[PDB]
This record gives structure tokens, C-alpha cells and sequence, in this order.
């Protein structure tokens, strides 16, 4: 079979993950998505000559079992750690987002990319130089993202599969 890549979007409820993930596979923003909706998606694309299948998780939070939680993370590759750029409260939460995944998969070298979404909102807590900050200290890429424009979008989930690829080549 093709190479697939599991990708998992993390985050705080309202971010956008939802919105980046249907903009992602469908090319269409959605207004309203339920909050509560955990689901995967999956979508055949060529990433700089190879034909693959993402396999993305877009999460939404809490679940019945944290065994659950344990088993997504275990089991995804790479994580999209999004923020919206007019949510502080979203932005800190990135913290603990970093700190558990590695947890789960007790590694040091997690593939992930930090994106600030919501980028066409005038509307803004977030300064880009403070993510820039957050994604330096991480040594991670940075993003940001309108999943409504659609700006950024192809280069969060491509950039995601690109650092997979750099873990897998050690
Ligand atoms: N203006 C704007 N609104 C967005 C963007 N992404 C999501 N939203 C809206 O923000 C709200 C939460 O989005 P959703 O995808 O459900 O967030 P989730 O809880 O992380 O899955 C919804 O009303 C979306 O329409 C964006 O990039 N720009
Ligand atoms: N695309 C991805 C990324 C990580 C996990 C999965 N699917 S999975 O390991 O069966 C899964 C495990 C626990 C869940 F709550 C949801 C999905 N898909
Ligand atoms: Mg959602």
C-alpha cells in the first residue's frame, strides 16, 4: 500500500481544528461543527512527488476511557498543536498539549508543528513573535492558518508529514 501518515489535531475546544481538518480533506470551511465530534479523515495527496494517504484524528478533548487518549497518541506520528491567535487561554494550553503527548509516547522527539489559526480575524491576543518564541524554544515549525481563507492550510498538515519523514530517516 501507499505510505500512510496518522496525523492527530490537538487543541483547545473552539480553535479551529475542526475547520482546519474539513478545509484540509473537503476544501470548504464549515461554520458549525459540532463541539463534541471526534473523528478521522482520510485523504489521498502528493506531498513533493509521493503519493500518500493522511489519516488525520481531529480530536475534541476529553474522552470516556483516558485509555483512549493514551491509544491516539501512541498510535498518531505527528501532531498539529493549534492555537487560535485571538485566544490566550488556547495558546497557553499548548504547554500541556506538548508536555502529554511526549508522556504518552515517552519520547523526546515527537514529530509536531505549532499553528496559530483564525490568522484572518483583525482580532488578535496572540503576537506572531510570541508563537515564533513558543516554536523556537520547541524546535518545531510555526504556522499560521485560516481554516476560512484556507491560508496556511496545505502548509500546517504538508509540513506535519515532512517533519515525520526527518523522524523516520534516523
Ligand atoms: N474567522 C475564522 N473562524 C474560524 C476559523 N476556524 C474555525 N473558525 C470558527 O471557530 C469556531 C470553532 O471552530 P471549530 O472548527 O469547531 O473548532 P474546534 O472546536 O477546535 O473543532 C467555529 O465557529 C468556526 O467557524 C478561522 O480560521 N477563521
Ligand atoms: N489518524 C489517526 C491518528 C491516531 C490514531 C488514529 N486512530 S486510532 O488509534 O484507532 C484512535 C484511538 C483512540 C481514539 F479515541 C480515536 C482513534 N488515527
Ligand atoms: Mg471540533
Amino acid at each position: 500500500g501507499m505510505t500512510e501518515y496518522k496525523l492527530v489535531v490537538v487543541g483547545a475546544v473552539g480553535v479551529g481544528k475542526s475547520a482546519l481538518t474539513i478545509q484540509l480533506i473537503q476544501n470548504h470551511f464549515v461554520d458549525e461543527y459540532d463541539p463534541t465530534i471526534e473523528d478521522s479523515y482520510r485523504k489521498q495527496v502528493v506531498i513533493d512527488g509521493e503519493t500518500c494517504l493522511l489519516d488525520i484524528l481531529d480530536t475534541a478533548g476529553q474522552e470516556e476511557y483516558s485509555a483512549m487518549r493514551d491509544q491516539y497518541m501512541r498510535t498518531g506520528e505527528g501532531f498539529l498543536c493549534v492555537f487560535a491567535i485571538n485566544n490566550t487561554k488556547s495558546f497557553e494550553d499548548i504547554h500541556h498539549y506538548r508536555e502529554q503527548i511526549k508522556r504518552v509516547k515517552d519520547s523526546e522527539d515527537v514529530p509536531m508543528v505549532l499553528v496559530g489559526n483564525k490568522s484572518d480575524l483583525p482580532s488578535r491576543t496572540v503576537d506572531t513573535k510570541q508563537a515564533q518564541d513558543l516554536a523556537r524554544s520547541y524546535g518545531i515549525p510555526f504556522i499560521e492558518t485560516s481554516a476560512k481563507t484556507r491560508q496556511g492550510v496545505d502548509d500546517a498538515f504538508y509540513t506535519l508529514v515532512r517533519e515525520i519523514r526527518k523522524h523516520k530517516e534516523k
